[PDB]
């Protein structure tokens, strides 16, 4: 059973608890035993800069603290990605999606889950759309 690396929640917890990351994404690792971290995006980072990156043939997980307004109020919800799209070899797909309840239980105080596996599902208006749902 692929293990979730510590580095993964102290990233998650550096984003959850100090607010210092804008997103966390998350790969498996070179021997398919560990997840891993991936890439840190800073305070500032944009939507643009996480789903930019995203690889057409493989899958990520990722975090992202989502922030909008309601009302003139800010928000912010925490939401776990699984981006796993239809191109990805079937091994990949696989191994993502039966290591998604290991790590997902790891990163305590996700609010919201996105499952895309295509350009207009990892969208930033399918986000935000489930995120203030």
């Amino acid at each position: 059973g692929i293990a979730v690396s510590d580095d993964c929640v102290q990233k998650f917890n550096e984003l959850k608890l100090g607010h210092q990351h804008r997103y966390v994404t998350f790969k498996m690792n070179a021997s398919n035993t560990e997840v891993v971290v991936e890439h840190v995006g800073g305070p500032n980072a944009t939507y643009e800069d996480f789903k930019s990156q995203l690889p057409e043939r493989d899958c990520r997980y990722a975090i992202f603290d989502y922030e909008f307004q309601v009302d003139g109020g800010q928000r912010n919800k925490i939401t776990f990605i699984l981006w796993a799209p239809d191109s990805a070899p079937i091994k990949s797909k696989m191994m993502y999606t039966s290591t998604k309840d290991s790590i997902k239980k790891k990163l305590v105080g996700i609010q919201v889950e996105v499952q895309a596996t295509d350009a207009a599902e990892i969208s930033e208006d399918a986000v935000s759309e489930r995120a203030k749902k």
